[PDB]
């Protein structure tokens, strides 16, 4: 057993909040943020050895990424900016920074209770989002 056991499986969104203003902040377009703000994404977390896959499903977009904590890859993401991403375990918590274009934004993953909730912050700007198991 290991790092990430507790954050392994297939989790389904069943709350947002300050989603449209979070995606406002990273400069996301309006149609991308209506659409991706309406998507009700399942985000599915595996781990093979050191390699951690999380993988989002939705209706607006299919992605995928794998890493090794602690080192830094190149992400496009589901809005489509060009990141690079370093993502760490820091005290339970998965901690997502991405950087680009002089910015930087953080994605926090963290079980609580039977949730996976996922905080992204961007500046003053924070969305939760709460996701139960599929
Ligand atoms: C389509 C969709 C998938 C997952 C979420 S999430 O907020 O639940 N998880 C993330 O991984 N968020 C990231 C924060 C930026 C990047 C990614 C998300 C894609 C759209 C812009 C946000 C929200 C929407």
């Amino acid at each position: 057993s290991h790092m990430c056991d507790a954050f392994v499986g297939t989790w389904k969104l069943v709350s947002s909040e300050n989603f449209d203003d979070y995606m406002k902040e990273v400069g996301v377009g309006f149609a991308t943020r209506k659409v991706a703000g309406m998507a009700k994404p399942n985000m599915i977390i595996s781990v093979n050895g050191d390699v951690i896959t999380i993988k989002s499903e939705s209706t607006f977009k299919n992605t995928e990424i794998s890493f090794i904590l602690g080192q830094e890859f190149d992400e496009v993401t589901a809005d489509d900016r060009k990141v690079k991403s370093t993502i760490t375990l820091d005290g339970g918590v998965l901690v997502h920074v991405q950087k680009w274009d002089g910015k930087s934004t953080t994605i926090k993953r963290k079980r609580e209770d039977d949730k996976l909730v996922v905080e992204c912050v961007m500046k003053g700007v924070t969305s939760t989002r709460v996701y139960e198991r599929a």
